[PDB]
């Protein structure tokens, strides 16, 4: 395969369904990239992440440049080598992430300086140092180094945080293409900022297109603006971005927002909603999510789901489930983990297949009847 | 296959290798018993326990009884098909666990009341309750209801706790006899006691023969006593037992315990040892166990173990584990569990063929070199 080829199979209104081609393997889009925070897909073993139907999961660039270390990663043979996971892995650049979960964040124009939130200590991630973390990652798919803006944000705030991360686009260009095994192995994708507004959007746009990426990413949603805001937002941006590359929106992992993102041109999503469900005891059906905690399933011989055809909805049923959960029993994670995982993938499949056969529409109207 | 029939194929001096034929699987003498607490083995499916070569699990009564419930259990159709675990199952009492985990308890003749750890609730497990409940579990192998004696214990106090235990046992035996299902299903197993005194436990081992039963099970050890003093009590203890049924040490793990037990008789063995150890981050090696968790372990790329053949060793490395621990993962237990229960089963298998070859005193002083 080539280093990076994205060809669209099928379309139906801005919804596209097609293939990327890496060395690592074939990714079908729209896909969902299931999340490995340190190194692992939430207590489950990278086979059985593949069993569910993934085909490429996205790796916390934040968690492993603290916890066992990006120089010590590439020293053990990379991170496919180290996790066991031999098929493309996404990873994210450390900065929202820094954000959120660091202590005492300096900013500047060269990058942000953080302590860690485990053991205290200092870094200084910039858009060289976050492609060069990715580098000794050996990822597949690098993100470029931005700053997200929060939300809400006035214009001049979200056009100086836009313009910055378009700067540091160039930068993190730059930085991926004086590494020749990285430039010739590996892609990289910019992100596109601007808040909810859309002049700063196409500014974005046209700045991204100008450097030139893989694939575009829309950031700066799923921050708190609510479904209809985020949904107007995508609306106008979407078509703003190259038509002939991915179109990846970040952190945005509910059913119904998958559905909708798709009917709105985006090819690549990701979400930690799916393991964190198996830590609540949420577990996602055809009829909407239920609570496997709620006393209504403790004598229920039904599986999580009617339909699904996980391995977990096969063997055992939600009584049992519901007593794991309750109890603590590690075993009630991994199996609520991998129907998830499971059920996500079942949605991507079924959203690839009404693209393909001109009937998506009809199916994102059916899934909603039923689930809502 | 027949409701029991145990068959000893080979010796070496005391020790036995042979097979137990249930309805539902035949058991490998000596024989591993992994530990299913609250109808799960600790962070491992079903699937991956018979994987690593068990041919019967141990299930926790007391936790059952008040976790999930007898009745709910048996309302769900009992603990084979609720956990997906097909092949037999060994239930102890739940009398030790009584004494160990529960609050206020009362003792009499009649058996024991006593307030849960969990809610706080009260029951009365007497011989015939236990013994009923291990039915509406659906237990292969059912255990007495016996009173066991803290160590260290005076002559006179064991003598008591033994004779009130055999009258238990026979009170276990007629509850068990009375119930057709269970009597044609399922077996029974009694329990000697007598605290480190021989007189004793010749008393005990002779009122259980009286009575009658389809193994034997040398309660009373590995309570704080020391391997010294356990092994000098099974030298007088086992060849009172009858020959020609199995004899099914409690509560011993430790590998260097397994090896001495079986030189001396016992045939059955359980353990929370192997469950616990992937909590804390030991694992067992043919070089004695390592705690995973030490710094040297950081950049190790060998396995766990040089020549185990679990999944663990073939695809994971000691530095990936060590990571998965510290940062307290879901998959670091899961991979240490399924390790440390798959070196088990080896060490059983390995003991099975030297004494079917006449090696077994080899083996034993082979073992203890390297791993000591
Ligand atoms: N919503 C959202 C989520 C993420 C993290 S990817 C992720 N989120 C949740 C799990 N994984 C984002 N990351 C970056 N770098 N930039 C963004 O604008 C951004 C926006
Ligand atoms: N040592 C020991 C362990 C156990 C529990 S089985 C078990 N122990 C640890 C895990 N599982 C015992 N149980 C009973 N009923 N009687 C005993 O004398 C006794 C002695
Ligand atoms: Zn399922
Ligand atoms: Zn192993």
């Amino acid at each position: 395969r080539p280093r990076f080829s994205f060809s669209i199979a099928a379309r139906e209104g801005k919804a596209r369904t097609g293939t990327i081609e890496m060395k690592r393997g074939v990714i079908r889009t729209p896909a969902f990239m299931p999340v490995g925070t340190a190194a692992t897909v939430k207590a489950l073993k990278p086979e059985t992440v593949r069993a569910t139907g993934a085909d490429i999961i996205l790796g916390n660039t934040y968690h492993l440049m603290l916890r066992p270390g990006a120089e010590r990663i590439a020293k053990l043979g990379g991170l496919h080598s180290f996790m066991g996971w031999d098929r493309p892995i996404l990873t994210d650049s450390g900065g929202y992430q820094v954000m959120s979960l660091s202590s005492l964040t300096k900013q500047s124009e060269e990058g942000v300086t953080f302590k860690s939130h485990l053991d205290g200590s200092r870094h200084m991630l910039s858009p060289e140092r976050s492609i060069e973390i990715q580098h000794l990652l050996g990822s597949d798919i690098v993100m470029a180094f931005d700053e997200c803006t929060p939300y809400p944000a006035t214009p001049s705030r979200a056009a100086s945080s836009m313009e910055r991360s378009m700067r540091w686009a160039k930068r993190s260009r730059d930085a991926f293409d004086s590494r020749k095994e990285q430039a010739e192995n590996a892609a990289l994708f910019g992100i596109q900022q601007g808040s909810v507004f859309e002049n700063l959007r196409q500014q974005s746009a046209d700045a991204l297109a100008e450097i030139g990426f893989d694939g575009y990413a829309v950031g700066g949603l799923a921050v708190g603006e609510g479904q209809d805001e985020m949904f107007r937002v995508l609306d106008f941006s979407v078509p703003m971005l190259p038509d002939d590359k991915p179109h990846y929106l970040m952190g945005v992992g509910k059913p119904d927002d998958i559905v909708g993102a798709v009917e709105r041109g985006i090819d690549m999503f990701d979400c930690v909603l799916p393991t964190r469900s198996g830590r609540n005891g949420q577990a996602f059906t055809w009829d909407g999510p239920i609570n496997i905690r709620n006393a209504r399933f403790s004598e229920d011989l039904k599986p999580l789901d009617s339909e699904c055809h996980c391995a977990v909805c096969q063997k055992w049923s939600r009584a049992y489930i519901h007593h794991l959960i309750r109890a603590g029993e590690i075993l009630g994670a991994m199996l609520m983990t991998e129907h998830n995982i499971a059920f996500y993938q079942q949605l991507m499949q079924k959203i690839r297949d009404s693209i393909s056969e001109g009937r998506f529409s009809q199916f994102a109207q059916d899934f909603r009847a039923r689930y809502f």
